[PDB]
Order: C-alpha cells, then structure tokens, then sequence
C-alpha cells in the first residue's frame, strides 16, 4: 500500500535528520591533552640541563617528532 | 390478415411492458464507492501530516477536484 511506503520514507527522513553532537571539541581536546604530554616529557631534561649549568647548545634533547608538530 | 396484425401488435404490446430492473441502486454504489476511494486516498497524507506534527494550514493536499461533489 500507499501509507506503508510514506511511512517508511517518513523514517527515513526522521532518521536522517538526527543531531550531531559536534565532536570536533572531542578529538581538538584529546589532541591539546596529548601534547600537553609530549612537551610535558620534557621537562625533565631542560631542568636537569639547567641543574647542571650545560648551555642550549650543549643539552641533549630525546625528542622524536611528533604528527601534531609538537 | 386481421389476426396476423393484431398478433403483431399484442407482441408489440409484451415488448413494451417489459420489467425494469430499477438500476438506480448500481448507480447509486458506484458513485458511493468512487467516493469511498477518493476520500480514503487522502488517508496517506492526512496521516503522515499529523504523525509529523505539521499544523492544518501546513498539510499540503494533492486533492484535485471530483466531478462527485465528495
């Protein structure tokens, strides 16, 4: 019949129509809270750097490169 | 003959006398269930408009008009 088909295609368009909960300030926080990590790591060598009296050029840093261009 | 003519009126007169079936009541249902179609058509819409919240101005018909006044 008719009426069924309409009310399928009145689902569909009731289903179509569902709110996005905007994520993107999930998936930026997340980010910030990773290189709040990475640049968080470290502060244990520039202090022990700073500790020692070494100068800029002459303290070794373990950085690895990071895809959120640190 | 006399007789012949008078036989052929006296079948003249069985040929008009014939019963009537008073069509009035095929007729009749016909117009009733034409009518009966016509208006359950409009179920689909008048059901999807009140199931998708839409106020009376807002339900758009598809009726065109019918030579039966229903």
């Amino acid at each position: 019949t008719l009426i069924e088909l309409m009310i399928v295609v009145a689902i569909i368009g009731i289903l179509a129509a569902i709110a996005i909960p905007q994520y993107q300030n999930y998936i930026a926080k997340s980010q910030v809270s990773r290189v709040m990590s990475e640049t968080g790591s470290l502060k244990t060598v520039i202090e022990t750097c700073i500790l020692d009296g070494k100068t800029a050029a002459n303290c070794e840093l373990g950085w690895t490169n990071s895809n959120l261009l640190g």
